[PDB]
């Protein structure tokens, strides 16, 4: 039972947050943030750029000095902070939920129980890791006392994208502040929002001034003016392989800043011909189709073996010309619009290159509203490896089957790609199961589900899908610096 | 009690290793490697480029396939593997560190009694590490059985230095051979000969072919052609801080390899008031001179409280004049000549910068002999903060000794720098001990000692002095890649 | 620092037995009266559990630990986010609690309300975090294999608990049990039962399925010992003296091997080097000693002090115990309440004559400080002897020994020639000696230029006759949970 | 290929151990040891009682003293030392396995393949362990550094059974050794030569004096005396519950020393309907009839679904009918006798038991020779969860087999047992093998397989099999006492 939502929720914040104060841009510029549901400009934004994310710097490397309220703060209590802005995020969740639909076009529905659930559940989870990430005393060789210290990395550039605005700036917070460090966060200028709101939950929660810092704006200005930085001490990105690699660079030609990167994919679903039907189709459906198929990890290569194809496809047509687009504050709507124009255009023109490249189209495949960036649930049928649909990552709701025979074959069709955030496997086999899930050159692999995602348990890309792991006790590697300190001593003994 | 050395002894290998078979680079060129004690030509070497390294890369890739004798080889078995090299090290032990004082031109005594003690234990160390290196099972919300799998990260690229040639290639080769992954080893030009006979040892235990494949050769050619590879999923570097930039860059600007870096530093070695004299001046000469000051974490800031000033400078330049300089064959050597010419051109250079910057030069400053690469033990007082000598590696045997007044000033010195690799604190105050331990940023900090590496204890540097660690456990972190498997299940219970 | 006005006369609403979240009164009807230290008047009756409500106790936490039960199935993150509930509400009735807890043991409200609650709270916060982060492990076991583990509860645990720290042992218990799921037959002091059962309340309007927990108030030898020697009783974790230590663990071995873990006392050494800051020293061998009326499992009960500043660290320490307000626990000036009971006032005024009579000389104290209630003098007794039995036997009231040594080799023997291995601490300005003497004493917690300084994140426990396994930390889920191995058979083994 | 045995392998050692020589009981007296394929005494051996233990006892604590060569040795050294065992083990593994063979009388085949190999990999691997078991660095509230030390648990008694006498030994040893513990050992009146002459080999590797003590002599004297010893901290069983529960009680009643312990069961081996029939019986087959029958963890009580039940029974009745019972020594012998005339008795008397209450034999069920302690694989259908042998450890080749119809029904009469030592499950569904394997209360559940051991995966029982776990890293705990240090700081910093 989800509470009834305000489908024009007021704009509270839109500057760029530094030392727990709203400020414009210092060149008092600002952009449009628009609603992908009517095309409309919702409000103006801040428009921060090199100069604002100087002063944030600024402000979080004050907020991270030795003998600071934030440095001598004990562990548990920055857990405890973080569980008071569970608790704020949690009493605002319907407006929030309300906030980030208007703002990405996802589903009220989706953004109340789906995201805003998951947001509380990454915070809650690592406010619990505060003061357990344990250093090390060491039994090294010699008369000496050997130990590590778990240190913060320091300043930490954070670059998220649009489409898990809220979720995406947990993932980055959560571990972070659980580890003491200090944050300069540059959000999605599709989807500036509701990150900025938090912003406010953050000053109300009680952390000090300069440890979350947020900058709004656009990528080539502020994104890399972080990510260049002489200041910042590590940064982490999310969002295209294309991107990640100018992050990289960036890192290698300033200070050698520290770098984990979490990118797109190709991800296959293999569907054994012993799966259960049923269950195999519909989690199909929603591991392409979900967040309007604007997911990092969405099943976007769905290989069928030969013997149960034909039902598969036929099951999965009607199952996508069945599902309900409109207006995302609706309850009965199933899929949004896409988060801006630019998207919009880019998945119309692959599903010209689907069609061009001999795919068969089963259904979709157009505009589904002449108002907003809606697009009708594509499946695309015979789909070959070689074709550009089979390889690059469309983002949207276009769905690939393709058609394989043999495991050892699908092994290899499936990890033959540059991609490897993710994959799944539907069979009732245990030895398929254990089989599969070995070979898969993927960072996560469901066994029977998809899009399964635990504050416990890690997830990240393997070759360009990325570097690091977020979520889980992993997710605390980037956030620490190790110090080993060997101390001389009378006599060790064991 | 150190075995007689043979002063010549034979060179057996100074080819490319590849698939355990020795082979000439494929343009058929080599290139000479000197004695750095008469500057005279050893012998010729294998010159490997970019086309030696696409062999080595497809040799490892093959021998990463799943299914292949490496990859199903019991990870127990894998630690019997690095245990039964270590041992073919030790048999060989006193003709490897003849060779490696006669290509690098430190002391055989200590080639011998820490280097290849070091190797020796660092292997067998890792060598434990094999099958130990568990992944998770995890509590994840609603029915599922979610784990992790902790699998090698794959085709690793390992560019080393010259200053410890035996040791760098012994840190590299444990975690990643204990891991499961697969090597493409680039050595320094300067000292390739000692790695090389290693590859004959390393076939003789009885490592598949392509599992460590070792191309000699240079920087910009073979080197670079591994940090750009397309086919190398991690790159792990040891050297300059600017050639780590061009490292990083290359990697993001290829296939977002996974990068760790072990660079230089400016270490700061301080000595409080109340530390013990003869102890601390000796340590200190220790932590600056070893290996002919060539270390990545040499104290080359050694921070001198005031009222202990004169007679801590007087003690250092009486230890520095008493150093004995020569053939490092002759068991009263203790500094043998600098690696090569432009290195020993660098250290007289930054001397001759010391002259003239006003540092006072208190002994030494020139040539110790008049063949081979020899500098005398040279050392600067009052030096100060802003001085060349005082803010860049020298990498060699030049001491400069600063003088603080308190323990507050001392630290924002020692901090001052873009570098972080370690630092020390001599003093028999417990609290100073432990406030200066906590407020150096340095990826080690020695109390009361220097030097003092464990394979136990991880290694590496803050800042600019490198990102990620070696040794320990910490050392296997950059050598796997994680995977997480969920499983949807009937019923999740506790 | 603020401290709220206490409720000097506290209700009670909770006195009877805990089961399925609802109270009950003992099979036999039998209740026991639990008296106010500080008047030696009865507060109210308690029901008097025994065997027969052992049995009902625990087949309500064997049935709520059945597989598929709504404890079993819950997300491990869930078990998290009811401690942290409890938690919330254990602070919401926090100066309540604070004054029950003074009312019922004796000690200081403003030690109540500032220490034990704050202490409480931190514990159990600490471990709703560990809930879903107790990871079990992939191993690379040899062959085609695939080889895991799970970190499965250890079952149905018995926790045993004293009465020195009545709210503070109850969490140290529920605390790392609920963070991994199992479920509990608690048996509290007979001496302080009424916080313990107000908490029961608490767990209830938390959330906590009916039968996670369940708390046995009444006697040792009737309803601890049926506990102990229970055939479905998988674990039982102990707090208090060694002797009972000793009883649980053969009761452990001769019913049905559950697993045990045990908190006992000891005669922890104090030792301060002739460098160590005085004033600091000297305050803080107070506190080592008198903090709780002495009644501390880890009371630094032997100081050992070097020759060279022995006078002056004893002529400070005397004027310290003299200027040490005794009285009524309520007010805000008092320092020490009562001892907990007649049989501890009468135990601690029978050490104090064995003192005198072996030798100790008497430097302050010694006697009865109050008409009623069970007031104790602070006792300070100097050249103590090791062999003195008042330098051997814990004996839990506040009468301090102090002892004179020489070298540090010396202290380092004379501290660790002892049953016992609870705690030692340390007061040194010097890096070596520190680092000398923190390795070799044997005991579980070494404190260096400090005392009495426990952290949920810090293991806590000891070594020899002061117990066995941990608790507090990481460590202490350990003992919380059953280890299993599952070993699957795969087509290909691979890294 | 396994080298010629001796047939009629020399005995060298025979007495106590004690500070690595050879000494008599005090009392002079001796108690034979006999060969169990023929009856006949192979030599006396020294019966050790309560004055010996306490002589045992006082070395072990001389050698666990502050500053002592055990103590003080550095942690990666006592690594060496036992790979160094391992070495001699293996270096005389041929006389080992005859000799562990003559005493014990399982098939040398067996004892030189399988009892060997996994004493070496069991040391081998814990020597791996002795220096990475690190302690904790901890972020405690206020201005303190707390950190933990993993201090050895000291003086450990380890009591073992004749079942497998050298790999039990290795159990017990590797973990206690790897993390610096002296050991006072109590081994099999049954067996007691193997382990005697391993005694020899520990004083050649270079373990210090006093640190490994073996006491060889009966139960209720020696065994009785180290269980209730006030000098003893930890003590390790392994054999019947029965003992268990008194070592647990003497433990209790003397110094609260730590307790482990390693008992029987009746382990359940579950065989679904779709099952590989032919794995299954083969493997059902090893699990029961394994090192004549007396292995801890035997699946004593095999479960097999309706539908293949009388498939699969006349399989398992033609497979035990074939097993070959005969001389140890011969290579074509796949059963030797049992362990002596009592165990011989024993379970000759279940087997009665099992034809007076209504099991169907099916084959088997008598002496097998006139000679030696041999008896006949037997195999008893239609067996019953009231029956004696289906509820009583045999240890003997005698199989149950019992007819089942669902999942939640075996699951449920697997349960309904005191022990929990091992499973296992035999079926091709993922879902049902995840199912059974949460669902079952035991140690260890193999599925499609067992007897699976690893020195990396931890063994132990549920229940009133055991408490604790031996092997993998969990084996360490019960040999680290564990310290807490908590230091005063000027002040605390993340
Ligand atoms: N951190 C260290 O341990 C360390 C070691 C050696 C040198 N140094 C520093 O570096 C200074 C210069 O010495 P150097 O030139 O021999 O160090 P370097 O960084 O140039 O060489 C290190 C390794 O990297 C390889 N390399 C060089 N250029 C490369 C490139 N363009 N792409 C890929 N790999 C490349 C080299 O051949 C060698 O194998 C020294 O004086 C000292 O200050 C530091
Ligand atoms: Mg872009
Ligand atoms: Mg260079
Ligand atoms: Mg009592
Ligand atoms: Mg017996
Ligand atoms: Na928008
Ligand atoms: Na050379
Ligand atoms: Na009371
Ligand atoms: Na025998």
């Amino acid at each position: 039972a989800v509470p009834a939502p305000n489908q024009q929720p007021e704009v509270f914040c839109n500057q760029i947050f530094i030392n727990n104060e709203w400020h414009d841009a210092v060149s008092r510029k600002t952009f449009p943030t628009v609603n992908p549901s009517t095309g409309e400009v919702i409000c103006q934004v801040a428009e921060g750029d090199k100069e604002d994310v100087d002063k944030a710097v600024k402000a979080a490397r004050a907020a991270f000095q030795l003998g600071s309220p934030w440095r001598r703060m004990d562990a548990s209590h920055r857990g405890r902070l973080l569980n008071r802005l569970a608790d704020l995020i949690e009493r605002d969740r319907t407006y929030l939920a309300a906030l980030e639909t208007l703002d990405n076009g996802k589903p009220y529905v989706i953004s109340y129980l789906v995201d805003l659930d998951m947001v509380l559940k990454c915070l809650r989870y690592y406010a619990g890791w505060a003061d357990k990430y344990h250093g090390k005393t060491i039994p090294i060789d010699g008369d000496f006392f050997s130990y590590t210290r778990h240190e913060p990395v320091g300043v930490c550039g954070q670059i998220i994208p649009w489409n898990f605005p809220l979720l995406m700036q947990a993932w980055k917070l959560g571990p972070a502040l659980a580890t003491g460090n200090v944050v300069v966060m540059k959000v999605a200028e599709q989807t500036p929002l509701t990150a900025l709101y938090v912003a406010n939950l953050i000053k109300e929660a009680g952390f000090p001034p300069g440890v979350v810092n947020i900058v709004p704006g656009f990528g080539p200005t502020a994104g890399a003016a972080i990510a260049s930085h002489e200041d910042v001490d590590k940064v982490a990105f999310t969002g295209s392989t294309e991107i990640g690699r100018v992050i990289q660079v960036a890192a290698g030609s300033s200070n050698l800043k520290r770098v984990t990167l979490e990118l797109g994919g190709k991800s296959p679903n293999i569907i054994m011909s012993d799966a259960d039907m049923d269950w195999a189709v519909e989690q199909a459906h929603f591991a392409l189709f979900f967040n309007q198929g604007q997911c990092c990890c969405a099943g976007s290569r769905t290989f069928v073996q030969e013997d149960i194809y034909d039902e598969f496809v036929e099951r999965s047509v009607a199952r996508a010309k069945s599902r309900v687009v409109g207006n995302p504050f609706d309850s009965k709507t199933e899929q949004g619009p896409q988060v801006d124009e630019t998207q919009f255009k880019k998945i119309l023109g692959y599903i010209n290159t689907g069609k061009q490249e001999g795919a068969k189209l089963l259904c979709g495949g157009g505009i589904a509203a002449d108002r907003g960036y809606f697009i009708q649930p594509t499946v695309f049928g015979d789909v070959q490896d070689g074709m550009t649909i089979a390889k690059e990552e469309i983002f949207g709701p276009v769905m690939q089957i393709l058609k394989f025979k043999t495991i050892e074959e699908v092994v290899g069709r499936a990890n033959n790609s540059t991609y490897g955030l993710a994959a799944a496997v539907f069979t009732k086999d245990l030895d398929k199961a254990n089989y599969l899930s070995q070979a898969l050159q993927a960072g996560t692999v469901w066994v029977n589900c998809y899009d399964v995602f635990g504050a416990q348990s890690p997830f990240g890309g393997y070759k360009m899908s990325g570097s690091g792991r977020e979520l889980g006790e992993y997710g605390l590697q980037a956030y620490t610096e190790v110090k080993t300190v060997t101390v001389k001593v009378p006599q060790k003994n064991s």
